[PDB]
């Protein structure tokens, strides 16, 4: 509860924020001894830039993997980790998540997007996980304008989460935090939610408001995303342009 | 009737259109006498491009300027010219406009822009004028494809005027068509028509397709066409990327 951690295993799928995390590490002084270590697990995000910053691959769905984790590290951190960690793992060792949303709104996956789409509250959270809502250590809400995109307002969410590693990460190896419970349930969205945003129904009635939404959580710089079918079943991939002017 | 234009008057606010049309008349070799002079009338779309390939300005609504026209020329081109003929004018001389619609249909401001809303034929069309329809000389359709915005679709149109420019201009200055009554009344869309898509109600409820369609008619590369406002009333301009994949 109280102690330095000494051995981190920063599991992680996105070399960005690994990178400033490996950098502020090394801007540390620790009194007792301090080593951490990185792994990737996923094949469909970028695995070969994980490899290419010397981190190494795990599968956390390898019974064995999580005895030597529980064994060999006194902290792991889940730095958008694709891979679920299960109650054995979290039961047994000290996990943190750094998720790019704001608990308790638009938890799972893709959070700002259902933010564009729902109008709730997003920005970055650092929580405890737990064998649905973990406790959290620190999160900071950023700014939705109506012009964002999914890319814009994610720009967004990584910049305050870097600065929620630079702001916590000296407490969290030192286990000098206290956690808040959150405070309202809030809401869920999956992966199968997204991709339901994504298949356009051509024949759907709603408000312009609704569709352009949909268009703009759907865009995310040159992602093929949102897209529409012809009668042959061709698909149109859709991304929406949105830009203030003087 | 019968005998070759010999003092050829081309009014034009498209310089891409006269720089092609005037190359195309230096290819020709003509028994009688030959001169083409350019203007342009325009300060709102590009005037100094079109003074920079050597037109002058010329104001149709001088009724002086009318009278020197039907004085000193013996044909009388409307090539993408903003400023309306009288009757004065096109009755007393042969005017021929050169439209980048498909007459009859979605005559008047951005024909393309509205066969993406409503469906209807569009292309080249070049005809005589007369003080609602003149008789065509020629015509040619294009392909209007599911992807396709305003931009994407007049290139096309374009550059199908360009091939009836080559296919017509030796005819026309002989004065040696035939022309064709339009087939069907079709229809015209003016100006405010265009405002009015612009001009987005995020409260107004259609079908996605519908909204689809009035963002596709609105984007034309970087123009800022389309927009909504907040509730303070900042404009945020709105463009479509569709892109077709593999
Ligand atoms: C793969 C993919 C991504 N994106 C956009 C939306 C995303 O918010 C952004 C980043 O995608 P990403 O796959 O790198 O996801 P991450 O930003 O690493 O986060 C995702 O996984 C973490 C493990 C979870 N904790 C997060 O809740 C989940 O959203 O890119 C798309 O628009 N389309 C896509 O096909
Ligand atoms: C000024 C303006 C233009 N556009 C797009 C749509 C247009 O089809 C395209 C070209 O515009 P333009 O002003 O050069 O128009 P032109 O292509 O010269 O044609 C227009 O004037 C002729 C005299 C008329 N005979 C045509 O029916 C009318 O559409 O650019 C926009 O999307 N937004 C704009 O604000
Ligand atoms: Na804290
Ligand atoms: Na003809």
């Amino acid at each position: 509860l109280t102690a330095q951690a000494q051995r981190l295993l920063v599991v992680s799928d996105n070399q960005e924020l690994s990178l400033y995390l490996k950098e502020e590490l090394e801007k540390q002084s620790f009194e007792r001894p301090f080593n951490a270590d990185f792994c990737y697990t996923s094949f469909n995000t970028n695995p070969q830039q994980m490899m290419a910053m010397g981190a190494t691959k795990i599968n956390i769905k390898d019974e064995f993997t999580v005895e030597r984790i529980i064994n060999e590290y006194d902290l792991v951190f889940s730095l958008h980790c694709k891979q679920i960690f299960p109650a054995k793992l979290t039961d047994n060792v000290c996990c943190i998540n750094f998720h790019p949303g704001l608990n308790p709104y638009n938890r799972g996956w893709y959070p700002q997007a259902f933010s564009i789409i729902n109008g709730l509250p997003t920005g970055a959270t650092i929580h405890l996980m737990d064998a649905d809502h973990g406790d959290i250590i620190d999160q900071q809400e950023v700014e939705v304008k109506m012009s964002d995109t999914s890319l814009t307002v994610y720009r967004k969410v990584i910049a305050i989460e870097k600065h929620l590693i630079s702001r916590n990460i000296f407490t969290i190896i030192t286990r000098s935090y206290t956690t808040k419970k959150p405070q309202a349930e809030g809401n869920y969205n999956g992966i199968k939610d997204f991709n339901a945003l994504c298949e356009l129904d051509l024949n759907s009635i709603g408000t312009l408001d609704e569709h352009l939404k949909i268009l703009r959580a759907t865009t995310h710089g040159d992602f093929k995303n949102a897209f529409f079918c012809d009668e042959k079943g061709r698909r149109f991939f859709v991304r929406i342009v949105i830009d203030e002017a003087f």
